[PDB]
């Protein structure tokens, strides 16, 4: 097979998003033939130089990512991306970890393929352009760039929370990222500071191709602002040497491969 061209030719640009009505994942399924158990895709007639893992933080939010299953899978089969789709569960009931969860997802995704690039997405984030690209460049990407519930452009311009890819080689440069951001808020600016501090910038598309539209809803519960979250950022430079990959640790409790994505439930404990 020869390599997939640089950008894709199946690209249709602007799509129409909507989260009214109601979503039958076995519909889906038929929907995407050539989607493999598990989520696995890569395209027949050509090479793709993108070995992407989709990483997504989640917990109860099987609604929202019905409708996430609904929208990427069509967009990432077009962007002739070679992907698998991870959903990282947290067992249990106590304080949700988002970041700890994507570190899980970084981990295991690289025991089932030699992905090279990973992108983090929440489970509530649409893509409205199939030309905002769900892979890696030469720098850090930052994709959900102009969001509809920040008024269609960054909240502010060091904000990298939301979509996201970075390579294999950028994720293990800043020891991953931080695990002990509990409760809401913060991570995100955490893994901005990173980058920096490892000599990198971030890449985004321009804001029409990064429109994205966020599924309204309410506060979920076990997931409240954590109120160390200023101090913890501030002092990113010398944690991160020391909290990241090189202090995970994690119990996998189930592996499920669904014909759309594969969730691994995993126990990521609980503070300190
Ligand atoms: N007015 C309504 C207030 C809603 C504010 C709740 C915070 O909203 P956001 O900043 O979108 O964050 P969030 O969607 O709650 O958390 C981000 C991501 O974590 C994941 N997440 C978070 C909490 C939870 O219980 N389950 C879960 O899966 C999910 O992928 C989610 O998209
Ligand atoms: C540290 C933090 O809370 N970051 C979140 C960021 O916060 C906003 C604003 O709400 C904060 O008061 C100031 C403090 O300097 O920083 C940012 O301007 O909001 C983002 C979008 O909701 C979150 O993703 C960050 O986690
Ligand atoms: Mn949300």
């Amino acid at each position: 097979l020869p390599a997939c061209p640089e950008e894709s030719p199946l690209l249709v640009g602007p799509m129409l998003i909507e989260f009214n009505m109601p979503v039958d994942l076995e519909l889906v399924a038929k929907q995407n033939p050539n989607v493999k158990m598990g989520g696995r895709y890569a395209p027949r007639d050509c090479v793709s130089p993108h070995k992407v893992a989709i990483i997504i933080p989640f917990r109860n939010r099987q609604e929202h990512l019905k409708y996430w299953l609904y929208y990427l899978h069509p967009v990432l089969q077009r962007q002739q991306l070679d992907y698998g789709i991870y959903v990282i569960n947290q067992a249990g009931d106590t304080i949700f970890n988002r970041a700890k969860l994507l570190n899980v997802g970084f981990q295991e995704a690289l025991k089932d393929y030699d992905y090279t690039c990973f992108v983090f997405s929440d489970v509530d984030l649409i893509p409205m352009n199939d030309h905002n690209a769900y892979r890696c460049f030469s720098q850090p990407r930052h994709i959900s760039v102009a969001m509809d519930k920040f008024g269609f452009s960054l909240p502010y311009v060091q904000y990298f929370g939301g979509v996201s890819a970075l390579s294999k080689q950028q994720f293990l440069t800043i020891n991953g990222f931080p695990n002990n951001y509990w409760g809401w808020g913060g991570e995100d600016d955490d893994i901005f500071n990173r980058l920096v501090f490892r000599g990198m910038s971030i890449s985004r598309p321009n804001a029409v191709v990064g429109t994205t539209r966020h599924i309204r809803h309410s506060r979920d519960k076990k997931n409240e602002p954590n109120p160390q979250r200023f101090d913890r950022i501030a002092h990113t430079k010398e944690t991160m040497l020391s909290d990241g990959l090189n202090s995970l640790t994690y119990q996998v409790l189930d592996v499920q491969r669904y014909p759309l994505y594969t969730q691994i439930t995993v126990d990521i404990g609980t503070p300190s």
